[PDB]
């Protein structure tokens, strides 16, 4: 039985299923200092969140890192690729759930539904009367998708049924789609009033949503981020909201989670979520299964189910 | 200039636009006791909410009641029809908005987005970690629409794009629709796990969503009400939530607004909104305009724009 390390917290469903084929080794945090000599025969890792390189490099027989999540920016994939270590993620099983969350965050940002519920709950409806009318609406809006992969496309499909115009920006266009392609992010922003960020947390997208992009978005502009916090210049966003450069924002992700800058918490036109895009029991169970099934497919057939693009590897064993 | 009474609160856009053709007479509440002899020449009423019969019957020359809202259950239309008084409402201009709100409420109910935002705002994400996973999801659900007019149909169109099965219940079916028709409410409730109420507040629909309907809905059942509060047996709903007879509920409307029963406020699996379905500036402006435009069309051409089905009348100038 190959020995699989699980560092820090993970969904119990992963832990429950590992014993189908593996021996599990647990450490309470993703920290190289917790590794003992008895753990040097570890062949795989299952992890949610950050995998620091020194921890990854504590294991000479490491073959595979199974990442819990579609995003795998916590794993140093360049260093894993250099060591011949396959990295897997969890795409597809969460696509529709993340897309639903995106829509719910957008509607909450535009229509202030969470604030309206607080108004009611605080007893305000009875004595101060109706919750104020939301200055914004989805009606008449034009939505620009920054990124348009499996999730971006699922969001667009939902948006078509709400009667809004859809545009998108990607490095290279997609043939056979009726949505307006924009070759630049800034160009798309000028054209639209609602910008939904749904790209990976890469070097290429770092602070891509910046002062200029927000300024082009305009004074009715709404920013929704369900991608990675690093993609938005958090300082420029705060300034833009302060100045009324844009009208509102809804954020599921932040530069340095779980910390959210105090200035963002003060705005009445902002909706904030603690990275809940895939966070339902059913979808996290499917994600858990895919982490485990990837490990099982690797060790039993030598082919992972959902290796990442940087590591299209096949298992070599003596 | 015909004289139009506006009793109680209404959107200022109505009051701003009435002078295009009319003289406005205001009373601070919809109460017959505030009517003075100088007001007996009133020809029309523009009103939001309840029009008590004694107030309506204070005016011998009353020709038209222009209701602010698609719902006109606050107006006694039988008594208006018996007096030859035309009644108008505000359909169409709010259909998409109310449909968006319905979806947002459904997502918030299922995924607990407002609670998750509280968890963040209260500092829990930093201190305790991740918000707990939502036991429910929209994934794999089957939605039954109770009512399927302009708004019901707009909600269904959104839902198709979320990949869920759609069913409906109405008194008579609709030809040329791919959704499963159910001849009974209880029968639909058996077949589905998510029930969206979107019918008028009539005698026919009074307490239609009762103990039996909820029981058939089942232990994964979610009730969404964006119609009228009177349609749901509020006592049976409270009991059903207490017993775990159903899994959750989301409510925009209540039996006796703006009062909400304390028991509904205690449940962690319930989302509550203070009747905000149409409550954006842009949509309420369009509603305001339609109230006024109805009055203008009546007095200038003798034909209202959106008379209700019970009063297909044309003006006779006495
Ligand atoms: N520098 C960039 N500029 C513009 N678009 C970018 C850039 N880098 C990537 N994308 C797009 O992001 C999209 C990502 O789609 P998928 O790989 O299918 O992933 P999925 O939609 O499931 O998730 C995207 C992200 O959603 C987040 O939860 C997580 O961090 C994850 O990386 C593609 O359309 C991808 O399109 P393309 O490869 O650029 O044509
Ligand atoms: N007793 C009943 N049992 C079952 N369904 C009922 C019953 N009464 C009415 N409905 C349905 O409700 C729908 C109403 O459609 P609309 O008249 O076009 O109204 P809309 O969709 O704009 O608004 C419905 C209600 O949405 C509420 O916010 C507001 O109070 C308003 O009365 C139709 O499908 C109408 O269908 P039908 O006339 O019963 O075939
Ligand atoms: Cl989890
Ligand atoms: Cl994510
Ligand atoms: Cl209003």
């Amino acid at each position: 039985r190959p020995r699989i390390l699980v560092p820090g917290k993970i969904n119990p469903r992963v832990l429950e299923r590992l014993p189908e084929m593996f021996e599990t080794v647990r450490i309470e945090r993703a920290d190289a200092a917790l590794v003992t000599a008895d753990m040097r025969d570890v062949s795989g890792i299952a992890v949610s969140g950050k995998l620091p390189v020194p921890l990854m490099d504590a294991f000479p027989s490491l073959e595979i890192v199974a990442n819990f999540g579609v995003g795998y920016d916590g794993v140093d994939v360049s260093r894993a690729a250099a060591r011949g270590i396959v990295v897997t993620n969890t795409p597809d099983v969460l696509t529709e759930e993340v897309a639903d969350t995106a829509i719910g965050l957008l509607l909450n940002t535009l229509r202030l539904l969470p604030q309206a519920e607080q108004w009611l709950r605080q007893g305000r409806w009875v004595r101060e009367g109706a919750f104020p009318l939301s200055p914004l609406s989805l009606r008449g809006r034009t939505v620009g998708l920054f990124g348009l992969g499996r999730i971006g496309l699922a969001i667009a499909r939902r948006l078509e049924a709400f009667g809004v115009s859809i545009a998108y920006h990607t490095r290279t266009p997609r043939e056979g789609l009726g949505f307006t392609y924009h070759p630049t992010l800034v160009g798309m922003a000028e054209a639209v009033d609602t910008l939904i960020v749904i790209v990976p947390g890469t070097a290429s997208t770092l602070k891509a949503v910046n002062a200029d992009v927000l300024s082009a978005l305009g004074p009715k502009g709404v920013l929704i981020n369900v991608g990675r916090g690093s993609t938005v210049d958090e300082a420029a966003l705060v300034t833009a909201l302060q100045n009324g450069t844009i009208a509102g924002a809804g954020l599921d992700v932040f530069e340095n989670e779980p910390n959210v800058p105090e200035a963002l918490l003060s705005f009445p036109n902002v909706s904030l979520l603690p990275h809940v895009a895939s966070a339902s029991v059913v979808t996290r169970n499917a994600m858990s299964d895919l982490v485990v099934d990837n490990l099982k497919a690797w060790f039993s057939t030598g082919e992972a189910l959902t290796p990442v693009a940087e590591t299209p590897f096949r298992r070599r064993a003596i």
